[PDB]
């Protein structure tokens, strides 16, 4: 029988990219999305179509608030119907854009930002141990997390606060036998509202190629976190960056 | 003429010695409370004794919601009107509690210990950068990579406190303000925590096998704010007595 | 065609796991040994009845001394003698024990101690990078932070060696030469340790409650040499089962 | 009886700067140098003019070799032989150009980069405990010491095994009252063999003020280390660097 994941953010992307590699290693996967309906349906289709039943889509909005902790209840329940189990949970989904300290109420990008990068995750993470083999959580980090962009304080503080909860989940949920870790890119797939010169301005910062990584690559570390070849992992964050954190000013 | 330091959760422990060293420098203070009330006006008594009119109390709760926002700019506009000015922001205040992974629901714990420990300081430092040696000052926590077992919450808001701290270090640097840390590893041990559990913890410390008094937290805040730290910002001191150092 | 591999101190323990399993995927591989004649000439005759001339052996001093950067380059030049190429480089090689702040003379332990967890490794990635999927992966340390009481050395040449391996790999990356880390925690514990010392740093682990094999420490070599890991430069790995997580 | 101090590299600079202030916090002060003899000797006769018998020169080369243990004994003799005690150590010599992997020998570079930032700074950390109130060592680090100089490897090394001795050091000499801290500047005094432009675009990069820290400033957190006011810090390292340590490339 054919171990289960939940991808959060799926619908495209690097979520996609580590929902696809891990249906190619054989998972069965939950593609959640938030508003992205036609290329979550689209790919769980693609997934189908080589192997019937074994993707399936599933729609929450990851934004802090008091019924956060039943829709991220309810995620995870959404592999249990389907699927029967689950083994891998995958933290990915994100918002990102500036809040300087100098459109969005404060409280509304307060709990979108801390919500979908640190408050969702953490109870993902509550209710995947609660509903319990090789099980393990990947948490998306950010390996420029302690060089931040300009004004995005809000940002950084939601990734560092994931940080927290993949070292403090390790320590907890290992007793459990789940693995907690994560996958800290630098430039990876660049915005697409992001204009060309801007995007080559990253990709010249990047010492090993000078390019960004390609959501494959950033899914392929996921992918070896996920495998018996990382048993004994857990509480390890991977810089998947090319070097660009240790480029200086 | 002299000036004006705010001081989050100001009425015990920590928080009010670092209020009283920052008086006893020649700051005049705003004792930050929400339960303490009583604490907070009999400091507020004791520093005003020793220089009339330089310590005033507010009152305010720190937890995540809708109007959390107008009252950390309430706090920074109490520094204001109290005394022209606000030099120093002390985010002390802070929520403490286990929350296992696997009573107060899951919203309320989030809602207090993400913000308390994070949010609250946030919206502080926008308020106090929008209204302007300036200097902020956050505490957190030196064992934020060896946490306590079962604290994911806690360790959750101070990361992101660590986060913060390195952020506003940055954005706020063009404008002459410098935000730093003190990272305390066992000083005052929890008033709840029983005397067994307490030596214990006193043991683990290889500098005098004892925990920091609140006054040498202090010591490393009063530094952070003087002019002895003027090109210091995004730093955070360790201040644990080695604790940090010592492996499992 | 089949690509090359140098592993130092290969003949025993973790060595060896990566030694195995380099080969196993289908890298040539030097054995590198300095005392450990026997067993690295066991290694070599072990895989070369698997597939014939894929294991050389290569004796060298890894100490520090004023020979030290021609032994480095001799290694290396080995690899390309017996293969006619050098695809990956691993330094595993490494000195340990105790050296008190407050037998051997201190100058012999510096030379030990730094030569092997640090001044060896620069020279062979020195000699590794000029004579060109090529990588380097260090053998760190997952408690560097959190030493072990009197090993000061023993940190320095681990600490030494995280800088190595960052250093390089911004420097390397030009040249199409990754350079990462796997940093073990509890794994293959010392020959003469009573069992019962051994389960008391078990009992550590919160993963398994247990040490690490060599082969799952090789697992993560393995991965950071393989296509897979083809953007991860400057990297350090832990294969610490949450060790280096627990507080005192 | 004034407390004493130790001083490397203290005859120019950040060293000098370090010695001074501690001169004027009350400290006897031992002034090490290497090769600027008019200096330190220059240096030694302002701070004996202000107070009489204070201030004392010790010359010593301190690259790696097999006498290095007796030059560093001999400094902390140096101590308490002009003062009767010693109860401050600041490593603050210390080698600095490049090493490329792809003028002098490997061998002399190994020997002067790692011998001086790393080695001995553990000789004497050592020679002062053997000897042995408020007894304090402040180690030299470097802010930017995750984010590295292109082709300093051999640089980087000896200051990441600072970090690692000021742990080591910090832990083992705690049961003695010896208290082992750092300080790491950034951009501080700039090498007197840089370009007026290249130090105008390292200044530029400094977030807090575009300027680089005077030796005064870096004294202050040394200052503050070996005061009454830090008799709970060891094994701390504070950042003097005006932020550059959090600036992306
Ligand atoms: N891309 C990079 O260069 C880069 C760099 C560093 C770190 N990372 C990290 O790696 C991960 C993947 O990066 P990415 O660029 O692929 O991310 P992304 O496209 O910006 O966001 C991923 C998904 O998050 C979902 N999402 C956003 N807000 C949500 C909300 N309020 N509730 C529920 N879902 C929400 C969106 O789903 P819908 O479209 O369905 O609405 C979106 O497709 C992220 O966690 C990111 O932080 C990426
Ligand atoms: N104590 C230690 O050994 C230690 C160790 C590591 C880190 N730290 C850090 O150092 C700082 C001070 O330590 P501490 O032990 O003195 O802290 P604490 O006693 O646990 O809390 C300090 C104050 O925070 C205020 N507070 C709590 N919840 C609040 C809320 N929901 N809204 C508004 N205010 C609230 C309280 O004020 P009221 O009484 O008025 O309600 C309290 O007096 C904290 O940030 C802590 O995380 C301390
Ligand atoms: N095992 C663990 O729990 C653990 C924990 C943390 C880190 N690590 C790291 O992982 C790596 C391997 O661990 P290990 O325990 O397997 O190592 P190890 O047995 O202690 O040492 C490995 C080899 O180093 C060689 N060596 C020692 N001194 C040398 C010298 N002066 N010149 C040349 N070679 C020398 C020896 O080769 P010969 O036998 O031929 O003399 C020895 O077999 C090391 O880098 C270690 O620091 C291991
Ligand atoms: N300046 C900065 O922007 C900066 C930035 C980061 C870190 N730091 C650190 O802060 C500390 C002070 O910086 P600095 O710029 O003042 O240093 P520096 O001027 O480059 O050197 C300090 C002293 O070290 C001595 N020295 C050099 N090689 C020696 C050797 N082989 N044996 C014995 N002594 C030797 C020299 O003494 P003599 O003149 O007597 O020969 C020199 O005066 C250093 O540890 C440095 O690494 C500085
Ligand atoms: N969710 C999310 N999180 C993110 N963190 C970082 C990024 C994009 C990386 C980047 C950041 C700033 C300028 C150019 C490129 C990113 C993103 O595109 N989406
Ligand atoms: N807000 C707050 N934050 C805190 N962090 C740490 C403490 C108490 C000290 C301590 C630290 C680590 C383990 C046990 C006890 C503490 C506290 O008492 N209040
Ligand atoms: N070279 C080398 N380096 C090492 N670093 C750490 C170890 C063994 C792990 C350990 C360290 C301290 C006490 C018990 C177990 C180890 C080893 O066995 N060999």
């Amino acid at each position: 029988e054919a171990p289960a994941a939940v991808v959060t953010g799926a619908a495209k992307r690097i979520g996609r990219a580590i929902a696809v590699k891990l249906h190619q290693t054989g998972y069965r996967v939950v593609i959640h999305y938030h508003n992205s309906a036609e290329a979550a349906v689209s790919l769980a289709d693609e997934l189908n179509k080589e192997r019937s039943n074994t993707a399936v889509v599933c729609q929450a909005d990851l934004t802090n608030s008091n019924v956060l902790p039943a829709s991220c209840e309810e995620i995870i329940n959404s592999c249990f119907r389907a699927f029967g189990r689950c083994d891998v949970l995958v933290n990915n989904a994100s918002a990102f854009y500036p809040t300087p300290l100098v459109g969005k109420t404060v409280e509304t990008q307060v709990a979108e930002l801390i919500g979908t990068n640190a408050i969702a995750p953490f109870l993902l993470t509550m209710s995947f141990a609660q509903r319990q083999s090789n099980l393990s959580i990947v948490n998306l980090c950010d390996a420029m997390v302690d060089q931040p962009c300009m004004a995005f304080s809000l940002y950084n503080m939601g990734k560092h606060a994931l940080v927290g909860l993949t070292q403090s989940a390790a320590l907890e949920l290992a007793p459990y036998g789940i693995r907690v870790n994560g996958v800290a890119p630098g430039v990876s797939l660049l915005p697409v509202a992001m204009g060309e010169e801007e995007k080559d301005k990253w990709r010249r910062k990047v010492p090993l190629g000078r390019r960004e990584a390609s959501a494959e690559q950033i899914a392929d570390a996921v992918i070896f976190l996920v495998s018996g070849s990382a048993q004994y992992i857990t509480g390890s964050i991977i810089k998947v960056d090319g070097g660009l954190s240790l480029v200086h000013a």
